[PDB]
């Protein structure tokens, strides 16, 4: 299996990704989103793209992108500090249930995978997101894929942010 | 008039924020706030507080605070990086009309005015934020209230964000 080779899933109206938030990564492949909080936001009303914004929470240091969507169930992001544009799938979704929500996302450099995010906010207790990380794994560069949560920093009266 | 004596407006139920994602400030008291975004999030499944949070994007830095109710329509802040308190106040709120959302909320000590946050999404229109920084002004330390948008940084592509 090839990273172009997974599921390239529907993606949940925007309103139920918000209706989700907050939400903590559970895998993910580079440090960089490690103990890290998403939170979705619809777009700002004087926005002209209307594009909804994706902000990943480390600490008291946050990444935002806005996004708007691409050809086969693809997220086109754009960083909002550099610019910077990125191309993102979903392996599953699975939002709002009676035990929560939770999703796995990916982006792909041709057959490897560079980035991943499984993401929930029932602490990854959904069957399906354990069973997602098992298959990205096997694409090209899927070795680095690793619990997010291992080492996070002591909290100060809060539960998804520090 | 002293901070003491401005209104203690009825604050709307914490979903009526959430929908006015994402706001602005528009007056503020110290440079902390100024070019700074809020979002505000419904608690955590997880929480155990089930306090919802609000949350100051400046750029790539974000300040959060779980927020509860306390006496006097007063809202009681933890900041969730170091456990540092705070209370505030509304002025006034005018969330979801046919112009957007609007509030103003301060911080006092005692007296005085020690913080100041006028926030909308419609970029400072509505004719109660302006009527209520000119109160806000009277109270001791008002002096320092100033326009949180006359020199932010430049965008990169989004609109809430930079
Ligand atoms: C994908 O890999 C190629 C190397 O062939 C490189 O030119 C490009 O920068 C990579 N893109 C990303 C987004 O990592
Ligand atoms: C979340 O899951 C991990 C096991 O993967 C566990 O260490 C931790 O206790 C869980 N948290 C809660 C609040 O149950
Ligand atoms: C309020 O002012 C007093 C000085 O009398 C000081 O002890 C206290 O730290 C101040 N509190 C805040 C929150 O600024
Ligand atoms: C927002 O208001 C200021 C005037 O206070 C103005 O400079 C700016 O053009 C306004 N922005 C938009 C998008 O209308």
């Amino acid at each position: 299996l090839t990273c172009d080779q997974l599921p390239k899933a529907a993606i949940n109206p925007i309103q139920e990704f918000i209706d989700s938030n907050p939400l903590e990564f559970e895998y993910v492949l580079t440090e960089t989103f490690e103990c890290t909080t998403r939170i979705y936001v619809q777009p700002a009303r004087w926005s002209t793209t209307k594009a909804p914004t994706a902000l990943d929470i480390k600490g008291t240091q946050i990444m935002a992108y806005d996004f708007v969507g691409g050809p086969e169930n693809s997220a086109h992001l754009n960083e909002c500090h550099t610019g910077d544009k990125q191309v993102w799938y979903f392996q599953y979704t699975n939002l709002l249930t009676d035990n929560g929500s939770s999703y796995c996302a990916y982006r792909c450099n041709g057959t490897e995978i560079i980035e991943y995010k499984c993401a929930s906010n029932n602490n990854g207790t959904d069957p399906l997101q354990h069973q997602a990380m098992e298959v990205a794994k096997t694409v090209p560069n899927g070795d680095k894929i690793h619990y997010a949560k291992s080492n996070c920093p002591e909290t100060h009266g809060c539960f998804a942010f520090y």
